[PDB]
């Protein structure tokens, strides 16, 4: 099933996600949302559920999904 | 302090990587190494030291240095 965002709103793959954090953000479209210990191994990640995306700086990132706001869904 | 692989070998960017998972492995050059607050959280990783290499399926891979074996320095 969906997992879902800090404000319980399900989370898509391309949607715009967004987790502040002291000195900057990480806001970018959702690539993957790994849910599985074996997928996670795979995508080289820990600690699923993982929603996986690139933020505006072009990083690659891996955050939990309750404690980021999907923009796309407020 | 230098940032040291499982064997003790101090790691350089460009090195191979090395860490197996139950079904598979990431192995990759090291790109980078985190060892600051500030840069951790500008790259979206948490915890330095951390060194950052994409695998060889193309997956952007941050890792604990102490677990994991820098093959270039075996």
């Amino acid at each position: 099933m969906s997992v879902q965002d800090k404000q319980g709103q399900n989370i898509n793959v391309g949607d715009t996600v967004y987790t502040p954090y002291r000195g900057g953000k990480h806001e970018g479209q959702v690539a993957d949302i790994v849910t599985t210990k074996e997928e996670a191994a795979e995508k080289g990640v820990k600690n699923p559920p993982k929603v996986l995306f690139t933020d505006q700086n072009n990083k690659d990132v891996a955050h939990n999904p309750g404690t980021l706001t999907d923009l796309d869904k407020q």
